[PDB]
């Protein structure tokens, strides 16, 4: 399991940070809360996020129905952009592909995107699906462990990973409500992909990109309402518990002291931390935890500032982000990822 | 890859054709379409479903997210009920999983099926999670490949698959048009789990189950409206074409060959089919473009009628079912089904 490609893709338009907000207290039964809604913004240290739609169409987006179906066609759409992109990176083309993974937690569709995605690409008919729907602001690395799970049985195999995350499009279901408030500060839209190759496949197509080591999950007990999708008539509403960040400050050490020990490292060994960005406390959260200095988070920080919190995607565009400032060759990377469950994802990476 | 463990777990109530039939047509907003009900619920070669909910109280099922919500409820339920059941007969305990595969299309649950289950049953926290969403009645055909996937390179793991269908709690989305009456006419609740070990392992848990050889997808180009959702405010409304049976009788036969060939098989080698219960149509266009003696499909049929369609879990209970019809020692096995996509799955067996 070696990478060979990684791609992120953006919709166009972008829109600075108190742009969105100076129009979102405007918008329809929010001027009520111009109040909240100015600070939590201004607290989410985002600078700049990507829009699938017009800012100014949002308000008219209060059907469930229409906002899913136009997800479909842009989720789609990025999802490709993406994919053909990492591809490109890999030197590698759609016939090659023998496994599909998909990830998106902001839409509903049946057939799946790999479905939808591989009939676009022109995907051999035997390629192997795997849309992953439940995972959330995990799935990037855990996609990434899928890859290494699926290419460790199959070592001459070429596998994909495509994230897709349109978080714009859960506008239906927003009230103006704590939880759903900090979800409108921090979230954005854009897609990423990763094409990945076998031990034996790696050598011959030159593959660049880091080995995938090792991962590790960690389902914590009794956690169900720390991130979750409130389903309704109004479409997928946010739940966000306050008790996330403690939770990250009590239990990730040990998350990442039982899988590093089980490789014999330390922290110290880490070259490059390739986390998660989940928002201004939990960056925190995670370099307290840690005792990590200042630079060993600021590629996700730089990445909350620039496009916004993409979900499963965003750890995946700060990880070709560290990629292309080429961390120390032969060290260790740690891609370190959360979301509902309550779950952290450890994945182990080593730079070529 | 040997399976070891597999298990049907259905819900308590279960009821007629003709006693679900008779109350429907007085259903709210019904009874102006009788005819048309009481022809295609006759048709359909059901005899019996199990329902989840008393059958009186589906007309007051009118909320999407009431029907979400009894869904992730139930849902649980029954997939701790089959896994667990699969253990058993696997004489295995929850903390050998090593990876858990849970396939729906039938609710939208964020944490997904696999961590909630995860945390009743007392699954290992650091447990392979994979929450398949949008395979749909191939996701059972799918989800046994994907074991093999896995544990094809993790020779001494335990995977699990738990499929869980509530069709009958869609019902919010359900109107007296024509390919939503044909699913009120076919359609069950029910759920299934598979436990697999890798060959290593195989000798030690001596797993007893059929040998998962081989497997292969097939999907079918522009067919992305032969079957799935359309996802609104109303929740999961069916989509069901009627060229379906015409894809299966144009291509199946040719998908099956080019499988079959690659190990030098012929239809007259599998010594026991283990097929999908479209309905009366679809199972008839498999015996007709393959040219099977009426023999080789009949555990499909006595399936379809005896506990109706349940998605992606019913091929899971007619594999439970030929399992104990014990084939002849050493032969070949072939599943076979079709979903979303529009796509099929293949899935190669070797009884013992
Ligand atoms: C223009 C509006 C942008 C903000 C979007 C509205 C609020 C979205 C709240 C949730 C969106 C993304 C949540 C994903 C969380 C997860 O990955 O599990
Ligand atoms: C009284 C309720 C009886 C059952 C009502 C059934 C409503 C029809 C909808 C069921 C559709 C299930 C389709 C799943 C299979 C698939 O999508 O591939």
């Amino acid at each position: 399991s070696v990478i060979a490609g990684v791609f992120g893709a953006l919709p166009p338009h972008r829109y600075s940070q108190s742009e969105i907000t100076d129009s979102f207290v405007e918008f329809p039964g929010l001027k009520e809360h111009e109040e909240i809604i100015r600070r939590l913004h201004a607290a989410a240290k985002v600078n700049g996020r990507h829009l699938v739609l017009p800012l100014q169409q949002y308000p008219s987006l209060t059907d469930f129905g229409d906002a899913n179906e136009i997800f479909i066609e842009k989720a789609v759409d990025l999802g490709v952009e993406a994919l053909l992109g990492a591809l490109d990176d890999a030197n590698l083309r759609p016939s090659d592909i023998d496994m599909i993974a998909t990830a998106t937690v902001t839409g509903v569709a049946v057939p799946s995107l790999d479905a939808r995605i591989a009939g676009r690409l022109g995907l051999r008919p035997d390629v192997r699906r795997m849309p992953l729907f439940g995972l959330g602001s995990v799935a990037g690395a855990a996609g990434v462990a899928r890859l290494r799970d699926y290419l460790r049985g199959a070592p001459d195999d070429v596998a994909v990973l495509v994230s897709v995350e349109l978080c714009s499009l859960t506008y239906p279901a927003v009230k103006p409500t704590v939880s759903s408030l900090v979800g409108t500060a921090l979230f954005g839209d854009g897609a990423a992909a990763v094409v990945a190759v076998g031990d034996r496949r790696a050598e011959q197509v030159r593959a660049g990109g880091p080995d995938i080591l090792d991962s590790r999950s960690s389902l914590y007990p009794d956690s169900l309402h720390i991130m979750g999708w409130d389903v309704g008539s109004h479409g997928l509403r946010l739940r966000l518990s306050p008790d996330l960040t403690n939770l990250i400050e009590r239990y990730l050490a040990n998350d990442v002291t039982t899988f590093l020990d089980a490789h014999r490292l330390t922290k110290d060994d880490i070259g490059a931390w390739v986390s998660h960005p989940g928002g201004p406390k939990v960056i925190d959260a995670v370099a307290t935890s840690l005792a990590l200095p200042p630079e060993a988070l600021e590629l996700t920080w730089r990445s909350l500032g620039e496009i916004g919190n993409l979900s499963s995607a965003s750890i995946l565009h700060i990880l070709r982000d560290t990629i292309e400032k080429r961390p120390p060759s032969g060290s260790a990377g740690l891609m370190l990822a959360m979301g509902p469950g309550f779950c952290t994802e450890l994945v182990l990476l080593r730079w070529r």
